[PDB]
């Protein structure tokens, strides 16, 4: 997993969230075997947003082509040990909303944070999703790794854009705060993008 630099340099990063603000969570693969994790403060647009490679490959392909429409082999320059270093250093209490917190409460107790406590805003499954098409066109920059075709064809789902989109339901509107990253690239990936020379 992490070094202790990556371990102190974690920590620094999270302390730039409000332990009193909303934070919304959401993972994209089962909780025993995440692939993508983000935790998201609408009211200041901070967000921690990280990748994790799956151990089972068999359900991974088959949540690929179901809902996230991540490739595997992108998976392979992403840092490790962030979804344990991350949970570990959530506040003390501290109170997370989602959108179904069945899977979220398996995996915080699988770490040992059962004081997190869920607010499940248990939405509507299409009311959840009524900003889908404008927050994808906004801010579907914001992450490259959902490049494969979903079917259920269907927009894929993203951790972050999950959030995003589940904050523009509560309040109606797109309009939210601009959303900025709090890891570092250099955290989230352990080799950097390859561009293709033209
Ligand atoms: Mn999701
Ligand atoms: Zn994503």
């Amino acid at each position: 997993g992490l070094t202790y630099s990556q371990t102190m340099e974690l920590k620094d990063s999270m302390l730039q969230l409000d332990p009193n603000a909303k934070t919304w969570i959401d993972i994209e693969g089962r909780p025993e075997d995440p692939v993508e994790i983000a935790i998201y403060q609408p009211n200041n647009g901070q967000y921690i947003h990280f990748y994790r490679e799956p151990t089972d490959i068999k359900q991974f392909k088959q949540d690929s082509k179901h809902s996230h429409g991540i490739d595997i082999q992108d998976l392979f320059s992403v840092q490790p040990g962030l979804t344990s270093a991350v949970i570990e250093s959530l506040p003390k209490n501290m109170v997370l909303s989602c959108q179904g917190a069945d899977d979220i409460r398996k995996l915080l107790d699988s770490q040992n944070r059962r004081d997190i406590k869920l607010i499940d805003v248990s939405m509507q499954k299409d009311d959840a999703r009524k900003f889908e098409d404008k927050i994808w066109d906004e801010y579907k920059h914001l992450c490259r790794m959902h490049t494969g075709i979903v079917t259920q064809e269907v927009t894929p789902h993203c951790a972050l854009l999950d959030c995003l989109m589940f904050e523009a339901a509560v309040i109606g509107s797109p309009q939210i705060p601009t959303p900025r990253p709090v890891l570092s690239r250099d955290l989230v990936f352990r080799t950097g993008p390859p561009r293709v020379v033209l």
